[PDB]
C-alpha cells in the first residue's frame, strides 16, 4: 500500500510543510510551524530527513544564546525521530540586502557578506551531518538588460564558487556543493537558467570535482524542458548530486505543486531514471502544501509526495522487466542505440562502403521505429491497465 | 541611412531566402531560387556571404558529375560578387531516414551513415573556404520516454563529434565545429536543448577546443530563455563560434522572422553585447521570409534583417558612448560588479569584520540599484527619443 | 480490456492515420493512404467513424468524374464497413491562394473563394450524412502588425459565418457550425485564438444558434491554458457541438499526439467531465502517428487513442462512485458550490448580518480546503493505486 | 519631450508605485507609501489620476472613524492636485478567507462576504467619482481538478456579477463594471483565464450591457497571446471599458514591467490601435517598480511608463499618416480586408463565376502581400530611422 519508511531516503525542506502560505497576492493561511513538530511529523509518514536554509533554523538576526538553542531543539527532535540532515542551503533571496543578488550582486560589499553568511553555515551543515550544500541563486539575474553585465556577473559566480570550494578544503569537510539552476521568479531572468548552463559553469570552477546540480523538476519544465533527459545529462556527466522533487504545470510561475501532481508521465520517466541509474542520494521534495489547505492537509499533501514516488517505482520497474517491453525495446532498437557507432575506427568507417556507397537509405528509411506499440506499453504499466 | 556592404560581414543560408513557403499545413508559395541567383541577389544587398547545407546546394542523390557542375556554378557565382561562404553544414534531418536522428538514431547503420554524409560534406566546405561546420541535431531526441534512453544516445553523439575532430586533425583543416542547440521541433524535445546543455556537452569531448556553440536568437527563446544572457555565457566560456540572427515572439514553433522582428529589445541587448565584446564571427542570418512573400519581399526581408542590426548597432554605441549613460551605470554599480570580491583571499574575507560581524544589511539594503533610470535611459537610446 | 466498439463513437480524421510524416524540416516518411483503406482499418480497430476536409477525399482540382468516383469508392467502404460520417470540413489553409487567410484574407477575391469552397463541400458533408461541419481558419491572422486590422479581419469572418448560416437555412439542412480555435500555427497569431474567443465571436453572429466550438485539446494547451476548465466554459454555453482529442506538451508547435499522451492528468479530468456532463457528440481524434512510424505504429497509435480514452473513463466513473470520494467532495465543499449564493435576493443579502457585520472572517479563513487528500484520491484512482 | 499632463488620461492604482517589493522569495524593499503622497508625487509627473482597491485606502478592519479620516485625507490630496479617481476595485484576493476564491469560493458564507464587501467599496467608489468598477477575480480557480467544478462555479460567477448589476440599477448609479482576466497566478488555472473567455461570460449575464472587459498587457502575454489582437475583439465587442497597461516578458510569472519594458513592438501596435480605434478612457498603469529601486526608482519608473506611451504615440501617429506608409498598406489590400465580402448577397455569390468557376487560383496565389515592406517600415518609424 506504498507506504514509505526511512529506507526510501525521503527527505523534506523545513520551508515545504513549513510554509505558511503567503504568495505575490496573498497573506498567510497557516501559522508557523516550529521546526521540532515538522521534524516529528514528517517522521510519522516515513521520511528519512529534513533539510534547511539556514533562516529556516535559526531566525534571522539571532544571538548566538539564540542559535545555540535553535540547534539543541532541533538535534533533539532529531534524536527522538531518528531522522537525517542530508542537505542545507543559505537564503540568500529573502533579505532585502539580497534584492540584487548575493554571490552576483553589483555592490561589493554585499558579495562579501553573502559569502560569510554562506561560510558560518556550511560550518552548521557539517556539525549536523550534511553531505550535501545546495546553492540557489535566485536572486542573481536582472530585470532590465543594462542592470547586470553577465560575463562580470559569471565572474563573481566563480570567485564565489572557488572560494567555497578552497573554504571546505582548507577544513577538510567532505561536503559537496549543488548548484540549483531556475531560468526565472524572482528575477526576470535568472543565471544559470537550467541544468545545462549550470553543468557548464561548473567546468569552469577551479575544483569542478567538488559541484554538482540540485535540479528542480519543476525549474526545468519552467523553461519547458524534458526534466528525465536534463537529469540523464547531470548523470551522464557524473554531477547529479541531489535532487528536488515536485509539480509543475508547464510554464508559468513556480507552483510547487507535490511530486506526482503536474506532469504525471514525466514523474513516471524521471523515477524509471533515477531507478535504472542506480541514484542513490535523497529523494527530497522542495515542494509547497497549496495555501488553501490546513495542517491536516500539509501533512497529506506530504505524504502524497512520497506515495507517488513509490507508485511510479513499482510501475517503471514492472515495465522495464515486462518480457513484451524487453521485446519492444528491442524491436524499437533501444539495444543498438547502446552499441558504438564506430568502434572499428575512423578510417575503417571511411573504407566501409555499407555506411555510405552502399547504404540502401530508402530501405532504412521504411523500417519503422515501432515507439508507438512501446508507449502504449509504458502507458498501460504507469496505469495499471495490462 | 544603414546601409550594409560586405565589411560588416552579413551572412545568409541559401536555405533562408530560398525557403519555398511549405510548412505544417501549407504547400509551396514560391519557385526554388538557383543558388547563383541568391549569391547575386544578396551580393546586391550588401551581404558579405552565403551559408549551405550540403543538400541545399547539390540536391541529394546526385551524380558526381551532376554535383561537380552545382559547385562548379555555385564558384562561378561568388567569384563574380566576391561572396565568401564562411561556414557550412549538413542536412540530417530532411531525409527520412534521419526520421529518428542522424548521429544518435537509435540504428547504428544509419548513425554510421550521418557521419559518412557529413564528413563528405567537411571536405567540400573547406574547398570552399569555410571557417565554422555547424552541427544542428534537430532529429536528436524523442517523441516519448522510451524510444531514447538520453546517457545511450549523449554516448553516441559524444563518438560522433570525437570521430569528426580526428577526422579533421587527420586532414590538417582549419575548420572549427559549432553545435546549434534547440528545445524541441520537429521532435518533442531535442537534446542539447540550449546553449548551457550544448557547452555542457562540448567539455566533455575528447578535444574541446575544436567545438563550440552556434545559438539561434529564437532558439533560445523557444525555451522563455535571455538570448543576451545565454550568448555572454557563451562569450565567457570562449566558445561562441557561430551565431544565428532572426526573431521570434516567444514559446511557439520556430518563426524564422527577420532579425530586429520578434522581441526588439532583445535584439538590441545581443548587438550591445556581440558588439561591446569585438565579437569577429560572421553576423548569419537564419530565418524565412514569411510564405506571404513574393521575391521582392524575400529581398526586402532579407535586407531588413540587415538593417535592423545596424540601426541597433549605432544606437548601442551611443548608449554606451553617452556620458549620462556612464554616470547612471557607476550609480548602479555596474562598476563593482566587474571588480573581483576577494581579491584579499579567503583568510583576509574571513577575518574582514566589515563582510559580517560589523556590516550594516540595513543600509546596504536601503541603497537603490538605480535600475529603472538606467534602463529609460536604454530605452530613449533605442527608440531616437533623447 | 478496454476494447472500443462503434457504440463508444470514437472518430477519427482521414488526415490523422493518413498523414504522410511532412513536417517543417522533414519529407514524408509513409506513403499515402487511400481512404477506402483507413475506413477499412479504423473499423477494424473499434471506431465508429471518420471525418474529412474536402481536399482529403477528392484531391484539389478534381474534375467532376474523378469527383463522383472519389465519393462512390468511399461510399462503398463506409457501406462495407458500417462506419459513419459525422463531420465534415474545408481545407482553407494548404493552398497556396490562402496564405493570409481564406475567409479573413485581405484580397477579397480570395474571401469569396473561400466560401464557395466550404459551400461546395457542406453539400457534399450533408449527402455523407454530417451532423457538424468544423471550420478551423488556420491561415486567419498574421506575422506583423500592420498586415491584418483585427476589427476588420472580425467584420469579414462575421459576413463569412452570416453567409454560411443564411445557406443552411435556405436549404433546409440540419447541420450545424463548430468553430476551432488555436492560438498559433501557422501563422504568427491566429484570429479567436482560444475556446473563449470563439465562444465570444459567436455572440455577435447573426444566427448564434447555428454555431459552436471545436475545441482541440493540444490548441488551448499550446496557450497554457486549462483544457477540461474550456471544455466546461463551453458547456455552460451549451457551444461544445464537436471536440478533438489528442495530446500535447505544453507551449510548443502543436504535436498531435494520441490522446492520453502528453497531459495525463488533464486527460483523466477532461474524461471525467464530458462523461460527468453527459456529452454525447463523437469523440474525435485529430492526431498524428509519429513520423517515425511505419502502418502498423499508425494503427497502434490510433488503437491507443481509443484505449485510453476508455481506461480514464473507467477510472474517472471509479473516482466519483467511490464512497470515500463523495465523503471528500463533501468535506471539500464541492456540493456548497453548487448552490446558489443568494437566492434570498439582494435585500435579504444586503440585511444578512452574518454576511458581513458579524461574519467571522477569521474562523472561515482557518477552515481548510481538504483539497490535496481529495486529489491525492484522484491520483489513486487514475493509477489504479486505491 | 514627451511631457505628460492630465489631459493624457494617464491613471495609477495605489498598489503600483505603493508596491513595498514583497514577492514569493522576499520581504519588503520599500516602507508602505501614504496614498497622500502618491497622490501627489503622482500628479507632479503629470498623471490626471489614481485608482484603489478598498483596502489600499482603507486599512482592512478599519473603524468607521478610521475610515473616515483615511477618505477625508485622500479627498483632500485629490482635491490640493486636481487628481482624478476613474476606477475602483475591491480586494478579493489577499485575505486567507478568499484562498479559494471571492465569488466563486466553494464556502457559500464567503462568497455573501465577498459580495458584501464588494458593495461596500461600489458606494464609495461613486462617491469619489468613479466611472469604472473593476473586478479580477485572482482566487477564483483550483490548483487541482476536483476542487472545482467549472460550471458549478460559472453559475456563481454569474450570480454574483448579476446582483452587482441588480445593486448599481437600484440605486441609480452611472458606473460600469469591468472583468479583469488573467490566465493564471496566483491559482494554479484562473477562471475566465482571457479577454476571450471574459467576453463570452459577459454575454451571459442578466444586463450584458452594464460590463465589459479591463485587459491587461502582461496578463494575455502570460498565455502568449496577442495583446494588440485581443483588444481589438475587445473593441469589435464594443467592450474596452478600461485598460491595465504595463510590461511583460512571455510566458512566465506576472511581472508588472513599466509600460514599454517587455514586448516593446506589442506595445507599438497596442498605442497604434487606441489611437486609431479614438479609445478614450483613462491610460491605467497596473505596473511594479522593480523591488530593486528605492522611491526616486519608483518615480522615475512611473515616469517611464508616461513617457514610453507617448513616444510610441507620436510614432505611431507618424507611420499612419506617412504617404508611403499609405502606399504600402494599399499594396498589401489592408483597403480590401476593410470592403464587404459579399454586399451583393448568398444569391450573387452563388451566381458568380469569378469567386469559383473561373477564379483563376494560381493567379492570386502568386500575388505577394507585401507585408515585410509594411513591417519594415513600422520598423522604422518605431526606431526613428526613416
Ligand atoms: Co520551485
Ligand atoms: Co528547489
Ligand atoms: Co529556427
Ligand atoms: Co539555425
Ligand atoms: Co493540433
Ligand atoms: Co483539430
Ligand atoms: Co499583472
Ligand atoms: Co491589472
Amino acid at each position: 500500500n506504498y507506504q514509505p519508511t526511512p529506507e526510501d531516503r525521503f527527505t523534506f525542506g523545513l520551508w515545504t510543510v513549513g510554509w505558511q502560505g503567503r504568495d505575490p497576492f496573498g497573506d498567510a493561511t497557516r501559522r508557523a510551524l516550529d521546526p521540532v513538530e515538522s521534524v516529528r511529523r514528517l517522521a510519522e509518514l516515513g521520511a528519512h530527513g529534513v533539510t534547511f536554509h539556514d533562516d529556516d533554523l535559526i531566525p534571522f538576526g539571532s544571538s548566538d544564546s539564540e542559535r545555540e538553542e535553535h540547534v539543541k531543539r532541533f538535534r533533539q527532535a532529531l534524536d527522538d525521530t531518528g531522522m537525517k540532515v542530508p542537505m542545507a542551503t543559505t537564503n540568500l533571496f529573502t533579505h532585502p540586502v539580497f534584492k540584487d543578488g548575493g554571490f552576483t550582486a553589483n555592490d561589493r560589499d554585499v558579495r562579501r557578506y553573502a559569502l560569510r553568511k554562506t561560510i558560518r553555515n556550511i560550518d552548521l551543515a557539517v556539525e549536523l551531518g550534511a553531505e550535501t550544500y545546495v546553492a540557489w541563486g535566485g536572486r542573481e539575474g536582472a530585470e532590465s538588460g543594462g542592470a547586470k553585465d553577465v560575463r562580470d556577473a559569471l565572474d563573481r559566480m566563480k570567485e564565489a564558487f572557488d572560494l567555497l570550494g578552497e573554504y571546505v578544503t582548507s577544513q577538510g569537510y567532505d561536503i559537496r556543493f549543488a548548484i540549483e539552476p531556475k531560468p526565472n521568479e524572482p528575477r526576470g531572468d535568472i543565471l544559470l537558467p537550467t541544468v545545462g548552463h549550470a553543468l557548464a559553469f561548473i567546468e569552469r570552477l577551479e575544483r569542478p570535482e567538488l559541484y554538482g546540480v540540485n535540479p528542480e523538476v519543476g525549474h526545468e519544465q519552467m523553461a519547458g524542458l524534458n526534466f528525465p533527459h536534463g537529469i540523464a545529462q547531470a548523470l551522464w556527466a557524473g554531477k547529479l548530486f541531489h535532487i528536488d522533487l515536485n509539480g509543475q504545470n508547464g510554464i508559468k510561475y513556480d507552483q510547487d505543486l507535490r511530486f506526482g501532481a503536474g506532469d504525471l508521465r514525466a514523474a513516471f520517466w524521471l523515477v524509471d531514471l533515477l531507478e535504472s541509474a542506480g541514484y542513490s542520494g535523497p529523494r527530497h521534495f522542495d515542494f509547497k502544501p497549496p495555501r488553501t489547505e490546513d495542517f491536516d492537509g500539509v501533512w497529506a499533501s506530504a505524504a502524497g509526495c512520497m506515495r507517488n514516488y513509490l507508485i511510479l517505482k513499482e510501475r517503471a520497474a514492472a515495465f522495464r522487466a515486462d518480457p513484451e517491453v524487453q521485446e519492444a525495446l528491442r524491436a524499437s532498437r533501444l539495444d543498438e542505440l547502446a552499441r558504438p557507432t564506430a568502434a572499428d575506427g575512423l578510417q575503417a568507417l571511411l573504407d566501409d562502403r555499407s555506411a555510405f556507397e552502399e547504404f540502401d537509405v530508402d530501405a532504412a528509411a521504411a523500417r519503422g521505429m515501432a515507439f508507438e506499440r512501446l508507449d502504449q506499453l509504458a502507458m498501460d504499466h504507469l496505469l495499471g491497465a495490462r
